């Protein structure tokens, strides 16, 4: 039961930046790595695909690709001079497109494809071709501004897909929940004065962009109350995210009445990610997906699209991504998470949990969110 | 410009486990990595050495190697059957020597060399051949128990070094400060009932061994009050460690009056390490080294040895290790940490810092350090 | 546009040996690689599959998997104690199953799957489910003897496939053409005294097994004249292989009238392979496949199965394997081989070509093919 | 006995091109590699250094670095606009400097250092600071033209070093023996009309540059008879090289009377190299080094410099490089070549050897070389 579309294309795994040691450009005092290049490597997303295959999950999904984003679709958010600058740099072996936004040769075409998968996933779910969808969109989108590449993002994938969906289906209320561990600054900025898109970011306080918390950035004018930042304390794990979901996200969704929920799903909150300091395990991602699927079922006829964003642990992202897809599809594979029990033991102690919970209660009050129970 | 001995052997970088994805052994659901093997890779330690060379710092250090640890030295802490067991598995091409303790072909002889470098570094500093020393001892030592390999450690390098030092030189009070992000359980266990060795561990609360905090474990009988665990909240960074150093570590060292300070220096509290959740930058490790070098100058005649332990960020461990060595030597290279400013902006907010600070005040009071 | 079945299982790409530098086991003087492990890596086979997907060719093929080979199937060629021995070493985390035959954790079950894909590919073609087939059977099979793993091969995939086919379908004459650059010693040995299987090996003279040429080894008793070795001079390329195909292989197949042709298709004769010294490009493999598909259409009702064997250039095997599959399917993708023109310019000069040609004329005459 | 200078700098191992699969630029149909990048990787040269260290050889050599090449030194062969174009591309994250000549960020400074090590090695040997020298000059030099980067080479290291040595010491007769498996086209072109430099290339017929043999290219006018190409048949190994050394190289050296011998020492003729089809083992390189050391001792007061060029087998180049340095230093380590015996068995058969030998006899006759025996 439940029909889940899995939007995937092998060519998304061929995007590759020049030499980097994690996030640091090679050059100067940064030695080229012998093996592992840029943090946003193909391997993180590849290993997820490979585990879906060997576990039997891929066979139970509707595996689909899609055409690349048209220039028309891209131009709804990005200017033509940005497209031209990107293509030119892409045609000259790659280089630096923005702040922490290195591209490689042919990255332009691959970024168009990534955007296209997101466009197509929202389309398929709005058209009723599937109940929900997972789009393995690499390179990612959540940090990209209209006029500026950043945080490994070159097009604003989700915003492009939403604008295309509005043009084609006339959906009026879309909620974007971004549980990537970093702040979804691209989605926030694009929809900041808009009430047709509710953007919620759970992120590690001050991680990326560095030093940004944003609790008081709730949107402006027409968009006031339709952006919500939940800056979680570094070191939090399962309980911190469960409390955020229950006290902030679910109430915010209840009030907004989404016709479609899009999840910007990074897995970089996992307990072994190099690019954040949070302590999630695969069952945390499973539980967040269960809660958002339920919200989608109550508000949006089940219409839910999960778009892959970050996740930089080659070893562990596969197990987290697999838990999300199992929950979307309602299929339980024989896969057992070999780090689950270990990560359980590393969780914050009761005093730390109490401290974070109290902050979240205060934040819910500050946002004016009523603690109601779910209903039809 | 002090005299710093740098103990290093290229062959320590040749120890390699079987296929792993981070800490997970390949097999079952864990696919073999296309490139990046076990977390405890040669590359983290090699890249420190490479940056030490390209910066020119190596030319300002006293470069040394050492013989492998003798059976005599190893046998002060490990039984003969452990050595036998280890060697057999090593000669057979490797495998699992214990819990999270995989070994590869020849890992036995390489582990003996790692231990030997630790032995030699303490010796050189105690003999007056250098003011202080850094030992690039891979594989690491601080989790290894007398008859149980664990946490990627196969001999208890520091314990072996200390027992060897005591036999040869007759040093009476040694302080071991372990700022590796994980609990120094091996050092703690070996010296738990002893007052001639003060063991202090700074670690992420519950990280490794998983779920272990340990604030209440202060030693027993003769050792009571000569073990200190400071379980820091996950997510803490520079201020949390500076507060732990000022409130607990330095007062503890003052009270103990060590004649030698050994640091179990893991860099895995760095802000981009996969194996912990702490937020240190290179200047944090610089600052901790300055604080401990000062304690060593006050009580130990400058006698400080830093033994390299963990650190699993290939990109960032080199900058942190270099900061330590710059501080030990008193030489500042041209190297500039390209992540430092970024990491400063990611630090805990004031409320989180205050929360951790109050916790450290209470722990300092529990330890009788007020 | 013919009907081509592509047998593939992602799990075949999860077999991985312990640490090796190319073919050398790590240990002693061979330092662990910073990234690039054993020559028989997942990446060569994975990159073929990735290019098949990005080219869109996969959408024009009949994609299939298979059950692992049963004990019954394996036991037609291998003894139970071999299976036991293999499994024990696999469950223990791997090691050396034979001479140049390292295995990793779970390699036993993965080798059974590799064999299963070969069994299924022959079955599908014999049952009329496809006109022809390609099996991405990793680990490979052509060097494995009944009770001796060697040359990175742990079961004799093709022999197991053939024996299974004979039991189920009752095919009487099978031709095995092995254009892997190394000698197909396992296939040769198993069928040496048999006339129901014609084994032909094209290989680099003396490459692997090292020093073996074998022109004189034509089979014995009932098998006499049903084994042909063509030991090509190292350094030969396209013309050497085209001459071997026209003068020896095609006449041999004509004489034998196979009812099924199986190709042991290694790509290790490619011009940038580390494990041989030959100079083939993707159009050479395209041409050899066209020639054998034609022989199969003439005698075997089109029944041709290509089993993937060697190929150790990550960069270039994908283009060569794609050319084969394009030829089998009759579909031409948009893919253009970026090394082809370069390799054409590197070919043997006319004097070297003439030298090799005269050698092949004489060998053809020795074989009674004039 | 014998004092061997080993010119090395760790920073030479930090030169790294953008993503390549062997020699193929990533992009289009060439997928980015998961691990191993460009063929000219740091690892080949690093593993040689590591083996020198663990074997005890490094401790028995005079380990030295040197300043980078000055613009003055570079300008003796390269134009200022070439230096400027290189630096600009190097400062912008790298890219393509020529045909099969990709550079990375900071490659300019590292290439200057590589040239500087070569300059310094010739200087040290001409000054009598050591009997002979080995320079681990990465990136390599032998393919670089004055006006054009190629074959992974960005400065003409050996030519730069020779021109500097002539300016500083006034050496009049330098022989460059290039046993890298590819044609030393840079050295050939620069000295093609010169009789003060004898350039000899042993190379696989038609390998790199592709299709070039060059037996009839013997130099012109003043340089006629002071360039010699020995195009060996692909597939040849130990005997083919021994015959070439005995029938061509030694006689050519005898006639020329070098005051200094420089060896452009690539190890890409090794039996497992991806970038050529030849079958040398470490004892082949040992024997070639012994013969050239002897020639240097008879003609040049022992003055011999070996400059690292190619070699693309991570596994095997270390054992070959180690054999050369053992022979230069006269120190025999405990290292045993684990592929030696295997490669012995793969050698060409007697008919193939006879075919190549006869070609070499005919070539010696064509060059007008008399088969004399060595003497003082
Ligand atoms: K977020
Ligand atoms: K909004
Ligand atoms: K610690
Ligand atoms: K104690
Ligand atoms: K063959
Ligand atoms: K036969
Ligand atoms: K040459
Ligand atoms: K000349
Ligand atoms: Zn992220
Ligand atoms: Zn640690
Ligand atoms: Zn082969
Ligand atoms: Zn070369």
């Amino acid at each position: 039961t439940r029909r889940t579309a899995f939007f995937f294309d092998e060519l998304c795994l061929w995007h590759a930046a020049g030499p980097h040691a994690l996030t640091l450009p090679v050059g100067g005092w940064v030695q080229p790595p012998a093996a592992a290049g840029h943090a946003e490597s193909p391997e993180t997303k590849r290993r997820l695909k490979s585990l879906l295959d060997v576990s039997g999950l891929t066979a139970r999904l509707q595996l689909r690709s899609a055409p690349p984003a048209s220039d028309e679709d891209l131009l709804r958010v990005h200017p033509a001079h940005y497209l031209e600058r990107f293509k030119a740099l892409s045609d000259a072996g790659g280089g630096s497109l923005g702040q922490d936004a290195p591209i490689g040769p042919g990255s332009y075409e691959i970024a168009r494809l990534s955007a296209g998968l997101a466009i197509a996933a929202l389309d398929a779910v709005l058209a009723g071709e599937a109940d929900n969808a997972y789009s393995l969109s690499r390179p990612p989108g959540a940090h990209c501004l209209p006029d500026q590449a950043m945080g490994f993002c070159f097009f604003a994938n989700i915003a492009v897909a939403i604008e295309a969906a509005k043009a084609r289906h006339g959906v009026e209320r879309v909620a974007v929940l971004d549980w990537d561990v970093h702040h979804g600054n691209g989605t926030q900025a694009i929809y900041y004065r808009r009430d047709d898109v509710l953007s919620i970011s759970l992120h590690q306080d001050g991680c990326f962009p560095p030093g940004y918390s944003g609790a008081e950035d709730i949107g402006e004018d027409r968009g006031r109350g339709f952006n919500l930042n939940v800056p979680l304390l570094p070191g939090g794990g399962h309980d911190a995210y469960m409390q955020a979901m229950q006290r902030i996200v679910l109430p915010a969704l209840e009030r907004f009445r989404p016709q479609l929920i899009v999840v910007a799903s990074g897995f970089d909150a996992n307990a072994v990610d190099p690019l954040a300091r949070m302590q999630l395990h695969s069952d945390s991602f499973r539980a967040m997906t269960a809660m958002v699927r339920d919200a989608a079922e109550r508000h949006a006829g089940g219409r839910l699209v999960v778009v892959h964003e970050g996740g930089y642990s080659e070893a562990y992202v596969p197990f987290c991504g697999l838990a999300v897809i199992e929950e979307l599809s309602g299929v339980r594979s024989a896969v057992r998470d070999p780090l689950r029990d270990f990560i359980e033991l590393q969780q914050p102690n009761a005093a730390f949990r109490d401290f974070q919970r109290q902050r979240l209660e205060e934040l819910a009050a500050q946002f004016g969110l009523c603690p109601a129970q779910p209903l039809q």
